[PDB]
């Protein structure tokens, strides 16, 4: 019944990574106050849905916030995109842990600002505010523990 | 400044390109224990490296990593992932602030207590660092094509 109101919210599909969990906003329906890191209530519910399942998933999972909402013509002095993608995959994170996602299995949190953008300031970009549940494969994860040890 | 930021700025080669680590020291931290905004030296290491990497033509990635909060604990609210994040883009503000372009700036990355590198001994100092990644051509564009699905 309600599959259909997550239908244009719940992005799922698989990566060479592993298994990519996108949580896009809509035109209608954002999943964070614009400007805001605070969960929306139906934020909210999806996140603590999906966390019982991916606790399932014997594999750790990396967090990654896109988000359009101050500028980038800005110079990014201040407060910017790279502080709230960084707090909404944070906010996505504790959300999930409420859930009763194992906070072990949370590897990286990742704060992609808009250089992920799929689409340009207009009616579309809706796309462009997103939140990334990346669970990754054995080799995914070897490769970015190798890499952080390298960062 | 001969040897007033040596104990804490480590410069090394990695196959990505070139790390620039900022270690806290015992007695000399580079964030206040659990804050997340700079310390009046901090901010001056930053500004002094932020227009020599303005000079660089390659992009960085920024990552924290923190041992302030224990993360024996549920981590359910303001953790070390939090913490880890806000010292990042905290200290990438005061590289915009010493010159360096925005753009430039690739990724933010809070990485916790994940990679540290000693238990809770004597010098445990070493748990709490920011890196600055300068990027080379190819690890830019895998860390681009990685995301690109993330």
């Amino acid at each position: 019944p309600k599959l259909r109101a997550l239908r244009p919210h719940l992005k799922i599909d698989l990566v060479q990574e592993g298994l990519r969990i996108q949580i896009i906003d809509s035109q209608n329906r954002p999943m964070f106050k614009t400007g805001s890191a605070e969960v929306e209530p139906y934020m909210r519910d999806i996140l603590r849905a999906i966390a019982p399942v991916l606790n399932g998933i014997p594999n750790r999972i990396s967090l990654a916030g896109h988000t359009d909402d101050f500028p980038y013509a800005n110079g990014e002095k201040g407060y910017s995109n790279w502080e709230l993608s960084a707090d909404r995959a944070n906010a996505s994170r504790r959300e999930l842990v409420a859930g009763g996602l194992d906070n072990g299995k949370v590897l990286r949190v990742v704060g992609m600002a808009a250089t992920m953008r799929l689409s340009d300031r207009g009616p579309d970009d809706a796309i462009n505010r997103r939140i990334s549940l990346l669970v990754l494969n054995k080799q995914a994860e070897q490769a970015i523990l190798h890499h952080h040890h390298h960062h």
